[PDB]
């Protein structure tokens, strides 16, 4: 079997992706933001404390006939940004772009914070990790992906964000089309649960490649390329009137600039993320200050190739038994 479905940016920023989930018996469409960096598949749902819904579709279990309760299964997660949520626990039925599973913990929010509360777009997330950082107790479930795995063409899934316009998931194949070039593939350790890399190195702009291997996760749930401070000051250092900031949270950079790509090294390939990329926009409604889309991962303690990277390249996430990511020019 396979799926393909398309992943549309939240706003003007692309903050976030939505991509449309079927949910129960009659389905449920929710849209969820798939997350390579965590492993729960959460929804705002009936159960969902109601000052805490404002705006986002919920999955009501009751109005599934095949919605059955996972009786004393309870979940709760803290995420990177210091949002988070918890609940109990369905098995229902999900399907994404035309492919489903049977049986998917479908976690039911009962208390989600403030973040999620304030974003209308986003009805809950789809965690796309490995099934070991699963957060239900006291029996671990698996993500969409672990369940489906058998029955895809190929153990895989692909991410193709697109900049400021919609992309695509696809689930047990490799679309062709879809990039340029050839994919290279680099390896992985799952060991932190993760899709865990390490990228042989930068150039800013139209400067000379540095070799230096750089350890971080692919995660599609989060926005912005953190990576360290070193690296994040040579990138800025080319940008007039840039600075780091502690009040507004990072480095802000004048909204006149023109920004310098960042290029990142895959093995012995390049994946170029222009310029325009980079910009976040205004810190407020109507500042000349804007915000940057390439922070220090200093006090994160993880370097992760978020949106802004991944949505330079076509993504292969390889859940074959030593898994593998894939990265292509597009």
């Amino acid at each position: 079997s396979t799926g393909s479905a398309t992943t549309t940016p939240i706003d003007s920023l692309d903050d976030a992706y939505i991509t449309p989930v079927q949910i129960g018996t009659p389905a449920q469409t929710l849209n969820l933001d798939f997350d390579t960096g965590s492993s729960d598949l959460w929804v705002f749902s009936s159960e969902t404390t109601a000052s805490e819904v404002d705006g986002q579709t919920i999955y009501t279990p009751s109005k599934s006939t095949t919605a059955k309760l996972l009786s004393g299964a309870t979940w709760s997660i803290s995420y990177g940004d210091g949002s988070s949520s918890s609940g109990d626990v369905y098995t229902d039925t999900v399907s994404v772009g035309g492919l489903t599973v049977t049986g998917q913990a479908v976690e039911s929010a009962k208390k989600v914070s403030s973040s999620f509360t304030e974003d209308s777009t986003i009805d809950g997330l789809l965690g796309l990790a490995f099934s070991t950082l699963n957060t239900v107790s006291p029996t671990q479930q698996k993500t969409f992906f672990d369940n489906a795995k058998a029955s895809l063409d190929s153990p895989v899934f692909t991410a193709d964000l697109g900049y400021h316009a919609p992309g695509t998931y696809n689930f047990g194949f490799i679309d062709t089309t879809a990039y340029t070039g050839s994919i290279t593939y680099t390896a992985v350790s799952t060991k932190q649960g993760f899709w865990e890399w390490t990228s042989t190195g930068y150039a800013v702009g139209s400067g000379t490649f540095k070799s230096t291997s750089i350890d971080g996760i692919a995660d599609t749930g989060t926005t912005l390329l953190y990576l360290p401070a070193t690296v994040v000051s040579a990138y800025w250092a080319q940008v007039s009137g840039a600075k780091s900031s502690s009040s507004v949270g990072g480095y802000v950079f004048p909204c006149s600039a023109t920004l310098p790509s960042f290029t990142f090294g895959v093995g012995s390939a390049r994946i170029v993320i222009p310029g325009d990329y980079i910009d976040f926009g205004p810190i407020s409604t109507g500042s000349s200050s804007c915000f940057g889309g390439i922070q220090s991962s200093a006090g994160i303690g993880i370097n992760i190739f978020g949106d802004v990277a991944l949505k330079a390249a076509f993504v292969v996430f390889n859940g074959a038994t030593t898994p593998t990511l894939g990265f292509a020019s597009k």
